[PDB]
């Protein structure tokens, strides 16, 4: 009788074919063996369903009115304090949070639509913590504060810092403690093209592009230091990034 509705977050909800005397629709779903049920004033599969884990934790699935977003929450057995929350947004990106006993977020894992991830762990009450960015083929590691995420790669005396601000803006900087003017790397950041240009001995040597696809590419300049040569190469492993910093 009911109608199966496909949901963000690899879930399904069954909605009754017709409404009850109050005009409301019955909803049922099964999420990892847990039976959830609810009632809704819409007919499309949107609304709230509830159930319990085997350990008595409360579970709530909230489906937005237009089916674009789902939120799967686990609470303590009294339903008061959050334990975890998984939000699948309409781009199919996912935010997964764990909470401590005061309902404060202690872990946040963001999975972008392309599968790359930001992993924030050991989050404290000031919003500081440890940070990792999980890319295709490699991981970047660093820290989180309420101002920015800073991911760091070191090679020789060079430190490359990729910053993701609280607003999401990317900026990259390079600092080299080599004081020899012949070998010291410096770099300039172009926000318009998300490109870091490295210079050595007053000549541009390479462009590192931090793409909207969450990749990094590297392209060398000619010996003239003015024209790019060849074509940009996508970084596939951490060892590659280090090579570009030599």
């Amino acid at each position: 009788n009911s109608v199966s509705v496909d949901l963000p977050g690899s879930m399904k909800v069954l909605v009754s074919k017709s409404s009850n005397a109050d005009g409301k629709y019955d909803l049922i779903a099964t999420v990892d063996a847990l039976e959830l049920s609810g009632t809704s004033d819409k007919n499309n599969g949107s609304g709230v369903l509830e159930g319990v884990k085997a350990d008595a934790s409360k579970v709530k699935l909230t489906i937005s009115d237009d089916l674009g977003q789902t939120t799967l929450e686990v609470f303590k057995s009294d339903g008061s304090t959050l334990v975890s929350k998984k939000v699948t947004s309409k781009d199919k990106s996912v935010t997964f949070e764990k909470f401590n006993e005061k309902g404060e977020v202690s872990e946040k894992i963001i999975t972008r639509a392309d599968g790359t991830r930001l992993e924030y762990t050991g989050i404290k009450s000031d919003g500081s913590g440890k940070a990792k960015e999980v890319l295709k083929g490699y991981v970047l590691e660093g820290t989180l504060t309420a101002e920015k995420t800073t991911l760091v790669v070191k090679e020789g005396t060079v430190t490359l810092s990729k910053n993701i601000s609280k607003s999401g803006a990317v900026s990259v900087e390079l600092n080299d403690t080599d004081s020899s003017a012949a070998t010291k790397k410096t770099a300039a950041w172009n926000s318009g093209t998300s490109t870091l240009t490295i210079t050595v001995n007053s000549k541009k040597t390479k462009d590192l592009v931090f793409t909207s696809s969450n990749t990094i590419t590297v392209q060398q300049y000619d010996s003239n230091g003015t024209s790019l040569e060849g074509s940009a190469v996508e970084i596939t492993k951490l060892d590659e990034i280090k090579n570009a910093l030599k």
